[PDB]
């Protein structure tokens, strides 16, 4: 999964974005859920919100090395 850096600018650009609604509005910054960052796979190709992030503050998280199939199943529990 992914998650966001303290470069975040608060836009909110990004919610929209996310078809997991994995991103929760905070303050200063944006805080996104592990449990439903599917890294837009079962999706799309690519990262949604990095299209829109003007700070470019969504890294890989580390703490969550996922596989496209552990994602892909991920993706799933949250939609059919
Ligand atoms: S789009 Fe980038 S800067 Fe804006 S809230 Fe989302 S992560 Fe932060
Ligand atoms: S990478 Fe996809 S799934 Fe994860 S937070 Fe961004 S838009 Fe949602």
């Amino acid at each position: 999964a992914l998650y966001i850096n303290d470069d975040c600018t608060a836009c909110d650009a990004c919610v929209e974005e996310c078809p997991n609604e994995a991103i929760t509005p905070g303050d200063p910054i944006y805080v996104i859920d592990p449990t439903k960052c599917s890294e837009c796979v079962g999706a799309f190709d690519e990262p949604q919100c990095r299209l829109v992030c003007p700070a470019d503050c969504i890294p890989d998280n580390p703490d969550y090395r996922e596989t496209r199939e552990e994602l892909q199943e991920k993706y799933d529990r949250l939609h059919g």
